[PDB]
C-alpha cells in the first residue's frame, strides 16, 4: 500500500517528503502511503515507472504521447481540474504572453528570443511550434534546429544544448527541472519579465499567478492569432489554443491505480484548495507546480477504459504525431 512519487529533483523532493509526512497522521496505519523516488527529469520518471521502480508522476499532456509509447506503456490514470468545484475544467488554454508596447505581432516572431515551458509540453512546445513550423516555407523540418534559426535565442528546458545551443541561450543547459529558474509555466514567464526573452508561450493562469496587482499585470498583452495583441484577462478572445489537462500517469498493468486514487482522493480532501493551512497539496514555499499544478482545484479519475490516445483526441496525438516528423500538407 506505498505509492512510490517520482519527485524531479529538488524541489519536489522537498514537497513530496512534506506531502509523504502530512499523510502520515490523516492516514489509517493500514491505508495508502506515499514514497518518494528523485529522478532527473521527468523522462528518468517515466522510465522508473515502466521499469517498476515508482509509480506515479504528473506530466503534461503533450508528455503524455511519451509515456504511452512502447517500451513504455503508461496511462492517465488521475486527472487535475482547474476552475473550482462547481465548474470543473479538464482543459486549459495555451497563450503567448508578450510585454505591452513590444510592438511585435504573431506573424513577427522570427528572430525574436524565446520562453518556453519545455520541450514536448502542451503550451509551452506543442501548440506555438505547431503553429508555425508547417508555415516555415523553409523545409529545416527536423524541429530543433529549424526553431533554433527562426528565433534568435531561447530557453526550451530539456533540448539539448550540445547540438542546438541556440536552445539553451536563455537558460544555459536547457535544465530539464526547476532548478533551472525558467523552467515550467512561471519559469517561462520570468524569462519574459527579467527581459530575457521577448515571448513567453504558457498557460491563461500563468501571469496572474504571478503578477499579484492589476497595475503590473497591465504591462503585458497577449499575441492572438488574427494578428492583434489583447488584454490578458481576454484570454477567452484571445488564446492559441485549448489542450488537456494534466495528469497523473501510471502503469498499463500492475500500476496501483486504486492506491493513486485513494491517496489522492484522501489528499485533495485534507490538504486541497482552501482545505488545510498546516500544509497545501497545490502550492508550495519550496516552489511553482511542484508535484501537481499550483492552478488545480482537484482530481477527477480517468474512465478506466480510456487510454492515451483516447484521452488526448484524434486531432491532437496526429498533430504530435506529424510535428515530431516535421510533416505538412504538399
Ligand atoms: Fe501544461
Amino acid at each position: 500500500k506505498t505509492v512510490r512519487w517520482c519527485a524531479v529533483s529538488e524541489h519536489e523532493a522537498t514537497k513530496c517528503q512534506s506531502f509523504r509526512d502530512h499523510m502520515k497522521s490523516v492516514i489509517p496505519s493500514d491505508g495508502p502511503s506515499v514514497a518518494c523516488v528523485k529522478k532527473a527529469s521527468y523522462l528518468d520518471c517515466i522510465r522508473a515507472i515502466a521499469a517498476n521502480e515508482a509509480d506515479a508522476v504528473t506530466l503534461d499532456a503533450g508528455l503524455v504521447y511519451d509515456a504511452y509509447l512502447a517500451p513504455n506503456n503508461l496511462k492517465p490514470v488521475v486527472a487535475e481540474f482547474y476552475g473550482s468545484k462547481e465548474d470543473p475544467q479538464t482543459f486549459y488554454y495555451a497563450v503567448a504572453v508578450v510585454k505591452k508596447d513590444s510592438g511585435f505581432q504573431m506573424n513577427q516572431l522570427r528572430g525574436k528570443k524565446s520562453c518556453h515551458t519545455g520541450l514536448g509540453r502542451s503550451a509551452g512546445w506543442n501548440i506555438p511550434i505547431g503553429l508555425l513550423y508547417c508555415d516555415l516555407p523553409e523545409p529545416r523540418k527536423p524541429l530543433e534546429k529549424a526553431v533554433a534559426n527562426f528565433f534568435s535565442g531561447s530557453c526550451a528546458p530539456c533540448a539539448d544544448g550540445t547540438d542546438f545551443p541556440q536552445l539553451c541561450q536563455l537558460c544555459p543547459g536547457c535544465g530539464c527541472s526547476t532548478l533551472n529558474q525558467y523552467f515550467g509555466y512561471s519559469g517561462a514567464f520570468k524569462c519574459l519579465k527579467d527581459g530575457a526573452g521577448d515571448v513567453a508561450f504558457v498557460k491563461h493562469s500563468t501571469i496572474f499567478e504571478n503578477l499579484a496587482n492589476k497595475a503590473d499585470r497591465d504591462n503585458y498583452e497577449l499575441l492572438c492569432l488574427d494578428n492583434t495583441r489583447k488584454p490578458v484577462d481576454e484570454y477567452k478572445d484571445c488564446h492559441l489554443a485549448q489542450v488537456p489537462s494534466h495528469t497523473v500517469v501510471a502503469r498499463s498493468m500492475g500500476g496501483k491505480e486504486d492506491l493513486i486514487w485513494e491517496l489522492l482522493n484522501q489528499a485533495q480532501e485534507h490538504f486541497g484548495k482552501d482545505k488545510s493551512k498546516e500544509f497545501q497539496l497545490f502550492s508550495s514555499p519550496h516552489g511553482k507546480d511542484l508535484l501537481f499544478k499550483d492552478s488545480a482545484h482537484g482530481f477527477l479519475k480517468v474512465p478506466p477504459r480510456m487510454d492515451a490516445k483516447m484521452y488526448l483526441g484524434y486531432e491532437y496525438v496526429t498533430a504530435i504525431r506529424n510535428l515530431r516528423e516535421g510533416t505538412c500538407p504538399e
